[PDB]
């Protein structure tokens, strides 16, 4: 009987507010009848990881009978500067690592199906990039069609957010940037962005770690050589290297930037007392069960995504859920969506919108032109964007026990704990 | 079994078209779900149009024919719907009509009973207003006109029987019938004699026809005015070619007809029993009757089908044959000569589409009733039985 069906689509229709709307209904096929604008942009992402036990399917029948190998648009961003297509893709990431040549074929057709529906750019979000040659081996396969979207790694607005994330760490732990030692585990290619961007936008810090792999030795040793003649950093550095896990060097710094994509590298654990975490990874470089335990337990530290940024006004999210994922779903899992911010937006997926709104910021492929990332800093200033409020996956980090850790280990009360002595 | 012309996709037209996997179409068909059947679904009404059709065109098939490309697209409605609230169907259509010009279609047929719930297709043409961002529409009428006539000569030429000796009978002269009358006694040898069929409330209609046979159309024959309340009238009976075009079902009794009588219905459902005519037809060979709109392509035709997934789970045409009402919006994109059609119109232009049709070698389709294909075996025993000097002969079931 048709009652419970009803009234379960009546209870997300009552609960969607001004700002997240549930809609049960295919959004191409609404958009093809003329009840859905178009976009002006679209970002791609994929499935996740596939857990044998979250679906009672195998992944083989997941990407042919759910997904059917086909793009599946669904969401919307409405901002106040465009709209936004997520669009996801019908893999895991595990299927874009092992096979590229399919990995791309797959993202040729959603931009295609991007351009239908109106984007003129596409990011390419979360480890898209890593796995296509950093949008290198899309490129190839476009060739010289114009017919399709300019794609995009974005990664020069999610430098920026990682900025503006380290700009909101250090105020809200009421520390000043110029006195900390500052660690980079990974300079990959978001790493080469924030550094450049940091050194240029905030005050200096006191002292800068870069670690990364054996393998990228002389290639530290160069960036070290841009830090003191380019950008002008007169303070001190350090070459830390690690093999699986990060050096016990790092655990010096006393601000940690994390842009790696191998994760729990960082012993969320080791840290010392008063340490500031940004971290854009998915996912991320520690454990952040464990962070989250930490800090409940003894506010000890400060942690946060790094690529998420906070709209001055609210972002309108339509949601369509796939039909037949939607069934095996719970109640708890959508509650994730009503309960998201609306302000916030990643910024990987926003780049996509800024460049179909702004000339001036150009399309990334490969990893490239730190110093560009500038441009993307100061307009989203001048937008009165920020970062995102401290927050790590599901959890956000209360008011008062980031007012318990600034009044614990601000400016000043630092080198007054034991571990700083 | 499985051919090449007819193929079914599990996956989405739509989503499939999106990411390129699926050329454009040049012209679009609106078709509807027939009539609600509980014996059939286990949802109710409602509920199929809310939560299985979800209120939205479905692109269902592609036909690929040596002159274009035409989408299928069903509204999410039954056709009582479409009679019961027109300022609704309207807008479904119009939402179609958004759909069908995403996909490519210049022109948009809308067949079966919407052109007689929807003003003819002037109820659309009010609300598409001023928009030029749309697709044009057609009834398709003239070239139905055109497949009725194609199938009066084959069903006579196949029957051993010339028109010219025959009473032919119409069955409801609205849009459609309109269209074959005029169109018939220009490609066809005039008939003996003409019986013109309808409702009291088109008495005086079917007067001013009389008039224009005789000062217009030049039918020197007899010509014989009936009156049909609810069933057919006992007058018409007494035709030897019943031509049918009428919106209400099972007006004409088939066993009532005579032996060796010819019958060609346009009507969707048809204007007598199906069941009760292959019935009578496989005892005794006593009648030849087929559909009157089913045009037959010199070349055949591809049809990928792609079945609506929910009602798939509860879920063989000839690839030669295609619908005149559809085919008539492909030919609009075509033949710039032939424009669309919106209204009861005065049907001159109905020769150029059979003309038109006939330099491109269609015809009607084959002698065949829905599922049922007339074997040739059978009609070539009615054209031994049932000639004109031998219809006295045959004993009249009374
Ligand atoms: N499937 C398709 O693609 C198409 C199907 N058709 C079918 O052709 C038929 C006629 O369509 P239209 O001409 O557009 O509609 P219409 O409503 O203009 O024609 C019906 C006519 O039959 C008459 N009629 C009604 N009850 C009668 C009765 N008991 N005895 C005698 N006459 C009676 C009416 O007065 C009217 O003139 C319908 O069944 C329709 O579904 C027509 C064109 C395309």
């Amino acid at each position: 009987n048709e009652v419970q069906e009803t009234l379960n689509k009546e209870v997300v229709q009552t609960k969607n507010s001004e700002y997240v709307q549930f809609e049960s209904r295919s959004l191409l096929s609404l958009f093809t009848v003329g009840k859905i604008p178009p976009v002006d942009a679209a970002a791609l992402c994929y499935w996740g990881e596939y857990d044998p036990e979250m679906f009672d399917w195998s992944r083989d029948y997941m990407i042919e009978n759910i997904f059917e190998n086909l793009p599946f648009w669904t969401m919307i961003k409405q901002t106040n500067w465009g709209r936004i297509a997520i669009i996801a893709l019908p893999r895991f990431v595990s299927d874009l690592y092992s096979n590229q040549d399919d990995a791309v074929q797959v993202i040729i057709e959603a931009l295609e199906m991007a351009g239908i529906i109106g984007a003129k750019f596409v990011s390419l979000t979360g480890l898209i990039p890593s796995a296509t040659d950093y949008g290198l081996a899309i490129t190839k396969a476009v060739a010289n069609r114009e017919d399709l979207p300019k794609i995009t790694t974005g990664h020069r607005t999610t430098g920026a957010a990682v900025v503006l994330t380290i700009k909101k760490i250090c105020e809200q732990g009421g520390r000043d940037l110029s006195t900390e030692k500052v660690g980079f585990i990974g300079l990959g290619s978001v790493g080469m962005n924030v550094l450049p961007l940091m050194l240029k936008c905030l005050p200096h810090p006191q002292e800068i770690t870069l670690c990364d792999v054996y393998s990228k030795l002389e290639f530290l040793e160069n960036i070290e050589q841009n830090l003191v003649h380019k950008f002008g950093f007169k303070g001190k550095i350090k070459l830390a290297l690690s093999k699986t896990t990060v050096p016990q060097e790092i655990y010096d710094s006393t601000l940690i930037v994390g842009a790696t994509n191998v994760a729990n590298v960082l012993d969320i654990m080791q840290v010392k007392p008063g340490t500031l975490i940004v971290d854009d990874s998915g996912p991320h470089c520690f454990s952040v069960e464990q962070a989250i335990k930490r800090f409940q337990e003894r506010e000890d530290i400060l942690f946060s995504e790094g690529g998420m940024l906070r709209s001055p006004f609210p972002i309108k999210t339509t949601v369509h859920l796939l039909p037949s994922v939607e069934k095996i779903m719970n109640n708890a899992q959508k509650e994730a969506v009503f309960n998201s911010n609306p302000f916030n937006i990643m910024g990987c997926a926003f780049s996509a919108l800024l460049s179909s709104q702004f000339e001036q910021l150009e399309p990334t492929v490969g990893i490239c032109d730190g110093e560009q990332s500038e441009l993307h800093y100061q307009i989203l200033q001048e937008l009165e964007f920020e970062a995102g409020d401290l927050h790590c996956e599901h959890y956000v980090l209360p008011a008062k026990s980031i007012a318990n850790f600034r009044q614990r280990f601000g400016k000043d009360l630092l080198e007054h704990h034991h571990h700083h002595h």
